[PDB]
């Protein structure tokens, strides 16, 4: 008879400017002060019970590692299984709750983050992960808010995708959550990513065990508390920080695992994938694994490029948040003709880059890298840049962990386009440059595509429109997010759905309309309204 | 700016009635005669080269196993690798061809199947797989034609799903095929399924190695030849029958595997999944595995049911095409109050069921089972139905493999609702019945949900509208295709997208608008039209 169908008008959350005297800048400075010298105690949360184990851990401020910003603990096997059992017992009612009621919780949480809780969530991201004002703002506010709103819009509008009905039967599709629990494993670099890893599956009718990154615990728990206050029922998302391997071992051993939503390193993702496969016989259904892993991303420059855009775009992409983004540019390809100009502008602007404490000094461009293990790995690369004959440091190269894990932005030139530093992901502020002969730009395009294992992000700078069209074809699979005359970072929800293939992951494109499909197992229902009839057919009579 | 876009309106293929004197019935009888006593020689096809190996195999007519209907051969490791290398070299140009041009091939193949080639494809399915006229019609014509048309509509309209653009940038999504080759492994029971397993990925810009079922070779190759004549370029689909394990071992060993599209048994699917995981390190990207496996499907009857619909619906579901459908009903739950009436009507109608040669006698309801291995397995079940104390054969129980693999439709009553015959998939014409006490119908609903490992199809017969709403809730995850007062078979494309979870597979819903998404890896492109600006931010001044 009738089909009734609902839509949702959503806009991207406006990014505030935070200038002198603005209300948001005053709010944020009060939120920062309310944090200096205080250490939050963060329990595991299972259902509504706050739980503590004997395995206490601390989260320290990256630019001042003497300040413990949070104290939390690791779930044991016992607690993780209690969490699984309780999540499973809450699932059927949650899955049965209409998508509009579920969406409403995430819309309210988005509004809480947008206004009243904004400064708090910005402040905890700045202090706990080492983000500057603007990095915390585009992440912990804008992207997280946009995930909640746009995924709610997409889930609501998915209900309207219904099959054809033909008399005497009516057909309908019911978007079921996966049967079991989902494990969400989030990384340090984005506060928004934890929110979406656990949030998107929960929105789609799943129950979730969320293991947040130890180095983002302060802000992750702030996200969790907001969702609970926005109305998320108990046992829909369990907050269970844990040792990585123990968590991985436990959830891939449960017969009830129906999914893993992972962001982080390729080896850890492959390992989880292998564990699930080793145990395939015990699962009640086939577990869905989604993985967003790293990249070795590029800015490729043609002789026609606008040099100023190349310069500011590459500095932002390589060095914002210390180059600690899956999308950060770490290999730059420059034509011989343009190199002297670009090298000079880069070196001049590099010298103007202030690294320091992002809460005390808002003039800070970027701050310390996240932790000691990261700091060490980066120093070994710096030492490798001096040691290697094919490599010379053009700028930076110093690092100082006496107060925070501080690394100077570093620019390295490579004479060898296949050097390990052009291929392996550093996750620090280290930009590698290869200068190529103008006459050999077509072959250098092939090098970009062929050099690494990754296919996450990439950019082309060219004013020549025919060269753009050409590189677009050649690099089709070298980057899941491809940028033309823009930096390789800063994907905005609903505008650049994000992810890539090759070794960079399963490319489910969070931030787009199709991402949520991974988290539903649709049922089709056919109802027939008239009596069936003879089992024989006419052609048989 | 502005773009030229397009959409596709399509309609289901009408199912012909094939009555005396109708044009389709005369065409089909000529096509059957043109097949009696002839044996088609079927090569492997790599690119455009017909290739023969020393490993010759035969396909025989199931109802007359003395008639060899086709002679074909198995690809060796060598040929499979030649086929991989050649597919890969054809991929980029094919992926780059616009979706409208690729869709056009499948639309033309659908029209060929619909008219000129219909009788031929029906006839080869009847003769090679043992299908009756109407089973061949709803499968090799209607469903296959619908897959081609509806997937083409869905792929064309997917292009229209584009992200938000905000000045000074324009965003676009490019639906890339997977990078590598896809392996398509099809089963005997549906001719349409081979078409879609290899056809849907190819449509989305992939290159495919198709291993067709040895027992469906005649009709599968007829589908393949039609696609090629409709315009499919060489090396987009390689026709490569092979030994199952050798094929599985070869493709899971190629660094270039990017997907497996599988239909068949759970254990073979799990095995492929484990092989892919064991080899994760070698692949250039993460292979997507889609699996449609079996079911142990139910018809549940409430005391309010229309008895005639239950009877004809159950007979059709259990016994059409010999009960060799992933969706066939093989467990029936009946209330004590209704049993005498239903048992009597069933037994009466059972006695009117004609089993025989479907080409010589159109009065045949169903024919022989597919092959000797299947025939044996089914006999072992029949012997189990006598032997078991909990089990008594109410009807049929004879089988005769002297001329074809003929099994009488069999009805077994179980006193034990957890008996192996209520749980394990037979893939033959064997219906198990459990009679339950009316007062215990709520708990019996739970038994349906809890008894097996599968979640494929299921049906509820009830005139009581409140009982329907209740069973719908209780059984939400017991069936991916759920039927209310209709048989548990006969999913029509675009009306009941088909598949289920639990052990029944990955539930990607072929026949729906989302299935094709498994076969694309989207790229987002952002172009910025104005110069970038300072790398510093205002708040930093």
């Amino acid at each position: 008879r009738w089909k009734h169908t609902s839509s949702l008008k959503v806009a991207n959350e406006p990014v505030l400017a935070f200038t002198q005297g603005s209300p948001e800048r005053d709010a944020l400075q009060k939120a920062l002060k309310d944090l200096k010298g205080r250490m939050e105690a963060i329990p595991c949360v299972v259902g509504d019970e706050e739980v503590w184990t004997s395995d206490v851990q601390y989260q320290v401020s990256p630019f001042n590692h003497g300040h413990k910003v949070a104290k939390f603990c690791y779930a044991d096997k016992s607690l993780l299984n209690k969490a699984i059992e309780a999540a499973l017992a809450a699932r059927k009612e949650w899955d049965l709750k209409p998508i509009a009621d579920r969406a409403q919780i995430f819309l309210k949480a988005a509004d809480m983050l947008s206004g009243p809780r904004r400064a708090e969530i910005l402040a905890k991201t700045m202090v706990g992960q080492g983000k500057t004002v603007i990095q915390a703002e585009i992440d912990a506010a804008a992207e997280l808010i946009d995930f909640f709103r746009f995924n709610a819009k997409y889930a609501v509008e998915l209900e309207g995708q219904q099959p054809i009905s033909v008399p005497p039967s009516t057909n309908s599709t019911v978007y079921r959550g996966l049967e079991g629990f989902v494990a969400a494993i989030s990384p340090f670099n984005f506060t928004a990513i934890g929110g979406n890893l656990a949030g998107a599956p929960a929105l789609m009718g799943n129950v979730v065990l969320w293991k947040p990154s130890d180095t983002a615990m302060l802000a992750s728990y702030a996200v969790y508390r907001i969702l609970r206050e926005a109305g998320l029922p108990p046992n829909i998302i369990q907050f269970v920080p844990a040792d990585g391997p123990l968590f991985g071992d436990t959830v891939t051993s449960s017969e009830h695992l129906c999914g893993i939503n992972f962001t982080g390193s390729v080896p850890t993702f492959k390992h989880l994938w292998k564990q699930v496969a080793q145990n395939l016989d015990r699962f009640h259904t086939f577990p869905r694994l989604a993985g967003e892993c790293g990249g070795k991303n590029f800015h490729f420059v043609h002789r026609s490029a606008d040099v100023e855009s190349v310069v500011s775009g590459t500095l932002r992409s390589a060095f914002e948040y210390g180059g600690q983004k899956c999308s950060a540019c770490s290999r730059l390809y420059v034509p011989h003709s343009l190199w002297p100009q670009i090298k000079g502008r880069l070196l001049e602007e590099h010298s103007r880059i202030k690294v320091g404490d992002p809460a005390e000094d808002f003039g800070t461009f970027f701050s310390a890298v996240i932790d000691a293990k990261s700091f060490a790995r980066i120093k070994k690369w710096l030492e490798h840049a001096r040691s290697s004959p094919s490599l010379t440091i053009l700028a930076g190269g110093k690092c100082d962990d006496s107060v925070g894990y501080f690394v100077e932005p570093c620019i390295v030139e490579s004479k060898d386009p296949q050097e390990p530093i052009m291929k392996e992901e550093i996750f620090g502020p280290v930009l590698s440059v290869y200068v190529y002969p103008d006459d050999k730009y077509k072959e250098t395009l092939q090098l970009v595509d062929s050099t690494t294992s990754y296919g996450l992000t990439g950019a082309v700078f060219s004013q020549d429109k025919d060269v753009v069209q050409e590189a677009t074809k050649v690099l089709r699979n070298a980057a899941g997010n491809f940028y033309i005359n823009d930096k390789s970072t800063g994907s905005i929800v609903g505008q650049q759905p994000f992810g890539g293939a090759r070794a960079s992951g399963t490319n489910d494109k969070p931030g787009g309309p199709h991402y949520i499909l991974r988290w539903t197992s649709p049922q089709v229902i056919k109802e027939t309204h008239k009596p069936l009839g003879d089992w024989s057919y006419a052609y048989m009579q």
